[PDB]
């Protein structure tokens, strides 16, 4: 007979898991030893976060499960933070949290805590293992439940009880169902779709990550009914490369005619979006198309409710949807949009090859050009996400992103890019890196070391949490807090093993960078940027900024435009005469 | 500019709610205000608890949101049965816990909890107001999240916020989704199912509450493949009635082949079902078809997975699912089917006309003959679930059905009758009453002789915890805390202005009860009983009443059947020769 | 070896335990079994919550522990209500959840709830049993927690377990400390609270419950500076009677120049009390001495902190507090708190013996008059605290009260009164019950029928909720859902074989009154009073009702009071010359 902490594994393994991610300790011993005895490798980090934050970023390059573990009390409270990303980004992972010993419980024990209560709001299940054969059929249900799309699932497990006789099988011998429905809409709702777009003259539809296998099928509408296509930060990986009717993107990272076309056009679509800036969306005649029905109307007023896949709804209103000839609105958006592109570069962007400290736009473009077709993307919460939604693109669909676009914490890009390197160490892997938050998870350099991950830490460094005092400028308050004296991450990292540069010369950067993203191992590329480079128009507010301002807005934060114009001036170039 | 009490009660009249139950009181009292000036009708209920279930049960009959309301702290408190009954059974309900003054949160107020806490097991949406504008948003997120399926929705709200102002309009103008997707399999799962269908050479197909809206394709699946179909108690009231190829239910309340045709299959395939039972369940080569895929493998192991509904799943797969022939194993599975009912019937139910006390199976079978075709039964959890299950049938499907299935709570049956019959006042309700359920909520009459809701309230009055004098039975310890000192339900009744009867000769429980089904008002029907009427198997152990026993088992509760008899034998007569 | 079932009675057993109230059911029959062999007797209710209710007033009668017992997932659930009641009094409770079979946790099981985490603000102690050895520790854990005063105790127990062995007694053979420690205040503080009140030219004492163990000291300090002595609700019982400083309460249902008294004073000092209706409390210059430090100045202003036992602070102090020979400020206010005490019986209650419908404060004063000098009276939530407050007086300490002063609920009156009078059948107890509330919990009223309480049920049966009725007429809000058709309590009572009155006749309440009260068996009284009585000054608000007015108010409820008056006027004759 097995143990419980053996039969864990021997699931983990026939589901194909290939490592685990965390730190030894207590409780977790026995697992340990199980995952040396089997083929999946552990993956030793510094602080559990950064195990559940690479656990979160493996299931989201792979579509499959990924698993974190960590010890007793303290060791499993670490994951919260890492366990709130994956949740909300709907990665598929397992968390086992060891716990104390189970005859401890209850008596206020050293290193007591209650994991099962604790984890509630970062999982879509999270239950305690009280005996070895009740613990497999847990396991299965926590990792059926965050196959089917429930987000994390958290198995709480007292050390003891991982030493105790294994279940019988019955549980851990299913088929776990891990395929894709086809979810077709009630027809009532379709029709009342359909009658919508007939009777609107101009439409535009506005997409966000629930577009992500229905690229095929927006580009069929759009062409069919003449609709600008708009999206929210989740849908711009899918559906902005190779699009005809391309617009851009709302909020006040935002850019290009979004915003407009969606106000102005009789109908707005929003397609497998759940975008939270209202401020941005108009209320007078829109649609929504989610998976989930529990999410419409929740950021909007919506008149035609669906509840449905985008791909599936769109192949079956397609019939039914009458052709449009007029592509005058379309033409009026794509040329705004053009044009507003062309006015932010060369209202911000003028010799910014030249400006000192490097401009960390002038940064970000030189990133997009230079790196692979199919390098995976890791964002740090922060400015980083300006420069990513504004210069990092994806020609072809081949690069993949993670980032921290829901629950929105600091320091996710270098754990992020952890796991995602892990899964092929020959696929180039860039984290896009904060001084804010690589400092946050300083340590975590140490595990790059340890496991001669080949990323590359590409850290924008101007000693400011710079979104913080572009939040204070916007409110018109004391700069207080955000700045303080410079941080060398080069010198930091080669302390640590890690190959480094240091670039302050604007006029270096494309070599530096270059050389640096060419080299066969870990590096990291010490930036050092300018802290006042974020332009911000006088009238945007802290309310604004804090997302609780309801007055409709159409402003956005200052700052260029990368590769993304060529698209739009080729699809000027493409209007039919 | 309204209130926000009157901006919630206008939102809900605009979506068809016609009654919300309650109780007034202290930060309800601006709510209620509201609703009088509505046109929707208050239903004072005497204990929260009966305006948790009534509402549970007027959604189960419309299919529509229904409502309760109560007042703060201990008058919200009071939901909760209630709320766990519905939520587990899935209605569709809004609670309104009315919640202490804001200003007074986090001061150890008088009366004061934390309802945005309490209720986040019983329900799929909880979230506290905090403002008239956020209230009118929260609202709407509760109603779309529990018309999307996700179960009861609960708005906490500070009896001050319901007189600020109300929000702008934004959320309550939109359509709520309603709709039912159609959600087909993912293609690979569905080609597994195909093929382990036509490898088997026998088939038998168990279907639960998830088959409620593909009869149709169920029999013509079953007709393809010659499968014999067996059921759990939620899947009764809608495959059972006209069924070629009905072979039961399993389960310690079950009756006929179900247990041996499920177990005898080369193929086992379970259809919209969570049934709890795992040792009624074999392990061998089980298919599963949910449309929650988290629920896939939760109760035995599952070797082909479909997340899916049934309807489209079997609609998917017809087309390459092979005709069976050989119809062998179902005709030896209709023929044992109908030897072990008529067993059970000759073995327990001879003479139980002349039985003193009377018998409740001899209650039971008249009252499925005399009640309605389109009547609406409730059933109080206990000793009138095995009556309901053997003996009320539902002929054509017109009959419905509410009971406590899944949380398992006494005392539903009076409120779950309260809310079914309030929706129509002619058609005929009828509560099958344990002593120990009336009791627990023996106010409720109060509130049947208020509203003069017209339900037939039928008492098994045996002065005794019936179900756990059989638990104690089984496990073989002596009989105690169970049984005490006879009530007079029908004088009780009758002095809070009811229309009851007492019956205690069982050659007039027929003419009896027919006068008392027949008499146009409410009325109580006090049947006393035989306490020792429920037969048991030595060989049942308290863990199988408790449903912690593992091993194989086959053997059902002692009793007879009634009508279902009736197909059985008409299914034998029509075997193709 | 014995089971933890076993362990678990035997402990309660060997500490005094006489009786557990509950309802037996599945995970609860080893515990029964256990009661059965032992020398406590289960008290059968119909509905859980009453044993909870029945457990806190039994405890506030004895000063010992009390038990409660239900069964699985809907059985511990109905248990919440009175578990709030018994955890904000203070109730030394230990309540037995029995749950679900340990291996179907996290299994979405038939009953499934997590009563460890519903149950954590209604208790100071609530874990899970996951073992028998485990499981003795917990028992101990929570029975030391609530003998220490932490309020509620929950223990948590999967049915399986309580038939697995017990422990080894290490836990269970401990003493658990009962005692009540002396709390002596830092000198520091005690010498600011000495330097305030020498500073003082006049002092108020306004005491609450933490004076119920400190009459001679809180007297001894009041002769020696000459301080008007009021109270709060739950230190009425305690410093009222026989008190030559009495100046009434304060708070919408006061009387007499309490709030007078301490708002005019030159320092208001607080004695065990957390009165939470701040705008009648001054902010100026009060002082507080509380047992535990959390809770000063959670009510009001407080310059000088005391964290101490009120009898030790005083005793501390007194030798430095100087006598104050002008008692011109006590003199006045004993003045006008006669006079106001006749102002208000001669508005409200002239010639209130012959008012029709009966009065309720005819019936309160007749029932303060009848009754025995020891009594237990009980306390619905509701008008019934106006009349229990203004007429029911403790003429030498010798009776007791329980009600839900704190909690707030309704419908507590006969549970409580079931579980006081459980303690000594041959003491007199009294429930004052309203409509509603008996109408909430009306099958306990089986429950007193077959324990043959012999307690005294005397409803104030007005077929309205007048509190919220009250609640309305001050917020201006036309009359809803408060007033409903008049139910006959006695003839219901009569049909459950309890002996029964109805009063109707003003000219007869004093002798169907007495001949109900020396009726020696239970009785109920079913009055049929004025609906309309409650006299509301039109100043009062909503904002006043709910509790969330912070302005100044020195206003009251209309209606007289009782013979508390008589103190009042023997006071002004002994004025010193
Ligand atoms: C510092 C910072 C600033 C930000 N600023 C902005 C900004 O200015 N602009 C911006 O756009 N974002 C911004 N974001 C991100 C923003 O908060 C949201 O996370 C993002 O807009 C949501 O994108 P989404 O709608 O694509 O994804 P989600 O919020 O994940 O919504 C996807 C929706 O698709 C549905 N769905 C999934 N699959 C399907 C399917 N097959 N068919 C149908 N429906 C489906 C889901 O149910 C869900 O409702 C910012 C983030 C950060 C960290
Ligand atoms: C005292 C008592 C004794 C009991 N004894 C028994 C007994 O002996 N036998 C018995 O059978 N029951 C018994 N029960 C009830 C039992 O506990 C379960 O509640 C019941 O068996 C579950 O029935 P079900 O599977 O139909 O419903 P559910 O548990 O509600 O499961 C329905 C399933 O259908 C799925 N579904 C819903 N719609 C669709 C769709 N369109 N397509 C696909 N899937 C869908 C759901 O996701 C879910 O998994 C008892 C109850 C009581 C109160
Ligand atoms: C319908 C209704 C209306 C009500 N209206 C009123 C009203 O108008 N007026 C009114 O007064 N009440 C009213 N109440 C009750 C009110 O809400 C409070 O519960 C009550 O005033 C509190 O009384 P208290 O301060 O004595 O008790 P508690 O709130 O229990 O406070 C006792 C305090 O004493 C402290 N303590 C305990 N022992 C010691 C010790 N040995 N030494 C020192 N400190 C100690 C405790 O820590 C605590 O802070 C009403 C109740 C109901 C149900
Ligand atoms: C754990 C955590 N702390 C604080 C924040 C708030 N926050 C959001 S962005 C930001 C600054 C991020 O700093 P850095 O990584 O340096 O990027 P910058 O904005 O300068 O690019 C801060 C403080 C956060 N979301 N997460
Ligand atoms: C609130 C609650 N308390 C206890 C139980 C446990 N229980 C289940 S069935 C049963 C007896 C039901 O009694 P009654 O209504 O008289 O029906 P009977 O079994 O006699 O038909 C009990 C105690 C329950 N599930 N719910
Ligand atoms: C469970 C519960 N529901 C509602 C309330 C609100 N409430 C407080 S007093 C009151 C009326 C009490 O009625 P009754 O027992 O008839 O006494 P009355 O005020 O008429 O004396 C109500 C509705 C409560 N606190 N508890
Ligand atoms: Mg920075
Ligand atoms: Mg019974
Ligand atoms: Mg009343």
């Amino acid at each position: 007979a097995h143990s419980y902490a053996e039969q864990l594994i021997d699931t983990l393994e026939a589901q194909g898991v290939k490592r685990i991610y965390g730190l030894v300790g207590d409780s977790l011993n026995p697992i340990v030893d199980a995952v040396r005895q089997s083929d999946i490798e552990w993956v030793h980090v510094r602080n559990e976060e950064a195990a559940a934050f690479a656990a979160g970023a493996e299931s989201l390059i792979t579509g499959e499960l990924a698993v974190c573990a960590a010890s007793c009390g303290p060791g499993n409270t670490h994951l919260i933070q890492g366990l709130y990303d994956s949740h909300r980004n709907g990665a598929k992972v397992l968390a086992i949290a060891s716990h104390i010993p189970s005859a401890q419980i209850g008596s206020t024990f050293f290193q007591e805590t209650h994991p099962e209560i604790l984890f509630k709001e970062c999982s879509g299940y999270c239950e305690m293992v009280n005996g070895g054969e009740q613990g497999e059929r847990i396991l299965h249900h926590a990792i059926q439940s965050t196959m089917a799309g429930k987000g994390v699932s958290v198995v709480v497990i007292p050390g003891d009880i991982a030493k105790e006789d294994a279940g019988d099988g019955t549980y851990s011998n299913s088929t776990i169902s891990s395929g894709t429905p086809v979810v077709f809409p009630d027809p009532t709702e379709a029709a009342a779709l359909v009658e919508a777009i007939n009777n609107a003259k101009s439409v535009t539809l506005f997409c966000g990550a629930g577009v992500k296998n229905a690229r095929a099928q927006v580009l069929e509408l759009a062409e069919k009914i003449k609709s600008p296509i708009g999206h929210a930060l989740g849908g711009k990986q899918y559906i902005q490369h190779e699009n005809p009717f391309e617009v851009g993107m709302s909020g006040l990272l935002g850019y290009g005619a979004c915003v407009d076309a969606s106000n102005e056009a009789d109908l707005l679509i929003l397609l497998g979006t759940d975008f939270p800036y209202s401020d941005f969306l108009p209320k007078d005649n829109v649609a929504q198309v989610d998976i989930n029905g529990a999410h419409i109307g929740r950021r909007t007023t919506v008149k035609y409710p669906v509840t449905g896949d985008v791909a599936a709804t769109i192949e079956n209103i397609l019939p039914h949807v009458k052709e449009k000839t007029d592509r005058s609105f379309l033409d009026r958006m794509l040329k705004a949009h053009e044009r507003k592109l062309s006015s932010v570069v060369e209202t911000y962007t003028h010799n910014v090859e030249k400006h000192v400290p490097i401009h960390p736009e002038y940064v970000a473009s030189i990133l997009n050009e230079l790196a692979d077709k199919d390098a995976v993307f890791t964002v740090d919460t922060g400015m980083c996400n300006v420069w990513h939604a504004r210069y990092i693109e994806n020609p072809e669909g081949t690069r993949d992103f993670v980032g921290s676009f829901r629950h929105g914490t600091m320091a996710n890009a270098l754990p992020h890019a952890i796991g995602a390197q892990s899964v092929d160490r020959n696929r180039q892997v860039i984290a896009m890196c904060g001084d804010g938050g690589l400092g946050m998870l300083l340590g975590e350099l140490l595990t790059v070391k340890l496991h001669q991950l080949p990323l590359k830490a590409v850290v924008f460094n101007n000693s400011s949490l710079g979104m913080v005092k572009l939040e204070m400028l916007v409110e018109g308050q004391p700069e207080f807090g955000t700045d303080h004296e410079e941080v060398n991450f080069a010198e930091i990292a080669a302390a640590a093993g890690i190959k480094s540069v240091r670039i302050t010369d604007p006029k270096k950067v494309r070599e530096q960078l270059a050389e640096a993203l060419a080299y066969p191992g870990p590096v990291l590329i010490d930036i050092v940027t300018d802290p006042n480079a974020l332009s911000i128009p006088p009238t945007i507010t802290w309310e604004q900024v804090m997302g609780f301002s309801k007055a409709a807005t159409r402003t956005v934060f200052g700052g260029g435009v990368g590769a993304m114009i060529d698209l739009a001036r080729s699809n000027i170039r493409n209007i039919p005469t």
